[PDB]
């Protein structure tokens, strides 16, 4: 009850900034989200005894796969925590506590392939879900952990609270998907300019949630040029490993996924920051002012890629 957990001070202090990059040390990274859970909902929203034991579990259900692993899972969860801290009012108690887990968990058990990949493959989550394939699964082996005995973080909200957190984490998990961002964007983006957008409306909300979800997805191209830099290797792993197993299904991958193609990767990096990360963290922006830095930090690897294309590194 009286348990705080307690950061040296420099990663007490950088945990708070947009841009803080978690480090190399997996065994602090439990402690680090539990930390944000108790700044960011309370040291009561969750049995610590519970909260550790569905963290380990979790660790446990991500695989050891160049990006989609649990570091990544631990880095979407410090955005959001970073999002919910910087618009402390606009938030329920119950969004504060589904949010964080929703993006601790919003990747568990990925291949390091994407959703056309095991459309291709013939894999058997495709027939099971026919679209947002792996984050259906994401979301099923969510619900699986919750219901191991002695996991469930839950226990003690109301049965209809217990309703709306379970629901609150299933959109949020779906909207990862990046084929939905697009139209969810697009329909924020119309709905700010024409004044409509109203926070109090559940579906308004449910998009806004989505964007946020996208933006601390897409973190990674947030951090200081060093950081960025370094993910985009394992980025670009998974994607080349994924483009060779389309090789041996006999389809040419797209670009990004043939290693052949190295040499276009930062003008794919440009395409990428201009068609989805720039108007992802603009329109956040937009509806959320107190995320403007991450806007700052997409912008600022944005010239980094120019940079690097005009011979400048
Ligand atoms: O980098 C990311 N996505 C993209 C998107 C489109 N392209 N196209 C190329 C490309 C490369 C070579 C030749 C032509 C095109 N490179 C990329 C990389 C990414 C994905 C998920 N999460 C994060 Cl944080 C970042
Ligand atoms: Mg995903
Ligand atoms: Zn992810």
């Amino acid at each position: 009850g009286l348990m705080q957990f307690t950061l040296p001070v420099r990663l007490c202090k950088e945990i708070e900034l947009f841009h803080f990059d978690i480090g190399p040390f997996e065994n602090m990274w439990p402690g680090i989200f539990v930390y944000m859970v108790h700044r960011s909902c309370g040291t009561s929203c969750f049995e610590l005894e519970k909260l550790c034991r569905f963290i380990m579990s979790v660790k446990k259900n991500y695989r050891r796969v160049p990006y989609h692993n649990w570091k990544h899972a631990v880095t979407v969860a410090h955005c959001m925590y970073a999002i919910l801290q910087n618009n402390h009012t606009l938030f329920t108690d119950l969004e504060r506590k589904g949010l964080l887990i929703a993006c601790l968990c919003h990747d568990l058990d990925h291949r390091g392939f994407s959703n056309s990949y095991l459309q291709k493959f013939d894999h058997p989550l495709a027939a099971l879900y026919s679209t947002s394939t792996m984050e259906q699964h994401h979301f099923s082996q969510t619900v699986s952990i919750l219901q191991l005995e002695g996991h469930n973080i839950f226990s003690t909200l109301s049965s209809s609270e217990y309703e709306q957190v379970l629901e609150i984490i299933r959109k949020a998990i779906i909207a990862t998907d990046l084929a939905l961002y697009f139209g969810n964007r697009k329909q924020l983006e119309e709905m700010y300019q024409t004044g409509s957008l109203n926070l109090n409306n559940q579906s308004h909300r449910d998009r806004v949630i989505g964007l946020m979800m996208t933006a601390c997805d897409l973190c990674s191209v947030t951090k200081l040029w060093p950081v960025t830099k370094l993910t985009a290797n394992d980025i670009y792993a998974e994607f080349w490993a994924e483009g060779d197993e389309m090789k041996k299904l006999g389809i040419q991958p797209i670009p990004m996924m043939d290693r052949d193609k190295k040499d276009e990767v930062p003008q794919g990096q440009l395409g990428f920051y201009n068609a989805v990360a720039i108007p992802c963290y603009t329109t956040l922006t937009q509806i959320l002012p107190p995320t403007e830095p991450l806007l700052k930090a997409c912008r600022d690897n944005l010239s980094q890629w120019e940079k690097v294309i005009r011979g400048e590194e």
